[PDB]
């Protein structure tokens, strides 16, 4: 009988620049106007703040978050970060790990970033010879039980190294063939000590299922530079422009600035996606950098609470806080090009970008926010005050209502 | 017996939960269990009480300028210093007695809702703000004391050998009663280091008051300008009397030059503030915390023409200095941590009646987390602000 399901009053819409009225059916954003007239069951008046788009956390580890918890200081944390030794505490704990404390974990996951408005996640997976796909049943199981809080994307994750653990390979075709979304490895170099082994068995898996490819390099300097290079081209050689994402590129930060100039035609040419996490991004990134080249840069938590990162909300406009400080920002145009990382870029990345964005015939995945822009929101921290998924209110004043 | 009790309170120093028992300003017992009951308690729940935090360096004056509109004011363009200067002295042009009392109050109440119970604010002294701001901050601080303790540095922004009425307004600055004088960039603003050190050395001495620098520079002329303040420290009998704010060379420099240089700056007493509104990422902060040097910390300027952010919140600076640093051991968090507590009180010279001790000051926090380190990870809202052993922050609200 009415005309609206759903109708965000007094919106301040940060690519238009100006306050409209959100007009919303179904899943659907049906109509944007300086004033809606209609009847409608539902309204939250935003009061001329930000309503943004749900932001996008490209990069987590749902199935480990939270094993960093239940004593006074945070578990594993007597000791300094390696990957190898992170490794082997992963090792360890899927030792004994239970499906419902991992699902349990997940779920937490998913609560804590919907509550700050992140609508869509890509998490990686532990796949190996002792986790084998435990991890991934109860990460699979979970997602489908959020599926009216969060979207989700599963990279089957061969975290010990394809030519390290040889059970790798038969294990993440098992873990694609339950549905993991996307496949991918670590440090062709330094962890698998095989370059064009590991990246081209990645892509051979990748191709039997039909999936993109979501690769960690951690690898620093001219060695990262190199191992991305050999993927990007390799990108190309398979057929697969669009469908690579790599993760971290902590390398552009230290390589000559040379190397990065000769391969940007390259990443563009193959559209390599990057992925740059909170958590670790390199003071020295050329994220700006990248980004004026037209280079896809989405933005991510990481590990949350676990042997990897102790840190962690799932707060992806804290993260745009801590990026400004990381890289030492301050001008309005640059706050805006890191809200657009933890948003529209965070889209692109996912594959996302035709429904995403508050425009008419796009998803009503929306965040009401509590600050004036994009700039005020990063600067002042403020809690959401209301939370949409499918056009339905799922938090409402910190509270999951869904 | 007891005016106030802290019941449950999980104490980092101690290792373990205790009844705290208050009576005045003062913290009187501290006990497993403290017997009976009284009118006035708070119970932390075996989450985390702390000492007030210290927010060793602000610019209160001129904070909350660069509010107003949809996005920042100012920022449409990158900062540089003397940009910075610039805007400064076109903004005090105009700007009132009671707008500026009004942002300096807006800023303490933002500090205190954190637990932020102590700061030291510079005010900007030049020929066209004159005492104006000084006067300003000087009434504020007054009305203020029942919240947050202020330390005013008089601080000639423009330089003395930029704007000579400098010298003859920080010495009235100081005569109306701040507490501290000091001056900025000896080198690349005032272009006469030995200058214009000795000057803030005779106008300190002059009114009997402590020093606090702006060094900026970068390299080796941030270190040789630092080297000259301590020796100068050393010979005019000033030793623990000063304080370097930035010391962003420490990052840049070679790390030989830091070397030589500790022994000098601990022989003078040297104290310093990193404020985690531009804390280099490779700044030295372990090794110098290590090394034995006082390193207070502090969110620099608030929403103004000089830094768009802030929220007046030391658990958020210590996140940001995690981040800037690339910090994660529970011993690292545990440092900044100090950084944000007892460092600063050491470098407002309040050390002997801070911390959580019987005989100290209760001007305490009750966070609503467990320990330093998920305080810093998990960014909770304080629970409970205490001043003066009387509750003046409940759950997001002043309500003294
Ligand atoms: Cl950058
Ligand atoms: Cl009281
Ligand atoms: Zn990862
Ligand atoms: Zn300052």
């Amino acid at each position: 009988s009415k005309d609206f399901d759903l109708i965000i009053r007094n919106a301040y819409l940060s690519e238009k620049d100006s306050v409209y009225d959100i007009g919303i059916v179904g899943d659907r954003i049906i109509k944007i106007e300086a004033k809606i007239e209609g009847t409608v069951k539902d309204e939250i008046d935003a009061k001329g703040n930000l309503v943004s788009p749900g932001f996008v956390d490209a990069h987590t580890h749902m199935d480990k978050s939270f094993t960093s918890t239940g004593e006074r200081l945070p578990k594993f944390w007597s000791r300094p970060y390696t990957r190898d030794a992170a490794i082997e505490d992963g090792l360890k704990y899927y030792k004994n790990a239970t499906h419902e404390e991992i699902k349990r974990h997940v779920i937490e996951h998913a609560h804590m970033q919907v509550l700050h408005g992140t609508l869509y996640t890509r998490t990686h997976v532990d796949v190996d010879s002792v986790a084998k796909t435990k991890a991934v049943e109860a990460v699979l199981e979970a997602k489908e039980e959020l599926k009216d809080l969060i979207d989700i994307q599963v990279v089957a994750f061969a975290q010990s190294g394809f030519f390290v653990d040889l059970e790798s390979e038969s294990l993440i075709r098992k873990s694609l063939d339950m549905g993991c979304d996307l496949v991918g490895g670590v440090d062709p170099a330094t962890r698998e000590n095989n370059v064009e082994g590991s990246l081209d068995l990645c892509f051979k898996l990748a191709k039997e299922y039909d999936v993109d490819i979501d690769y960690h390099i951690h690898d620093i300097g001219t060695v990262g530079v190199y191992s991305i290079n050999r993927l990007a081209q390799k990108t190309i050689e398979n057929g697969y422009k669009g469908r690579v994402t790599t993760s971290h590129a902590w390398c552009f930060a230290d390589a000559p600035s040379e190397w990065l100039d000769e391969a940007i035609p390259l990443y563009k040419d193959s559209g390599m996606k990057f992925v740059t996490c909170f958590s670790s991004t390199p003071p020295t990134m050329p994220v700006i950098k990248l980004l004026e080249a037209g280079i896809n840069l989405g933005c991510a938590s990481d590990n949350i609470r676990d042997f990897w990162v102790p840190f962690g909300n799932g707060d992806m406009v804290q993260g745009a806080l801590i990026e400004t400080q990381r890289l030492e920002l301050k001008t309005n145009r640059d706050l805006g090009l890191i809200w657009k990382m933890i948003t529209s870029e965070g889209a692109r990345v996912l594959g996302i970008e035709k429904n995403y964005g508050i425009e008419v015939g796009k998803k009503a995945d929306l965040v009401v926010l509590n600050s004036l822009s994009p700039q005020w929101a990063i600067i002042d921290q403020a809690k959401r005050l209301c939370v949409i998924k499918n056009g339905r209110i799922i938090v409402k004043d910190e509270v999951i209502v869904a």
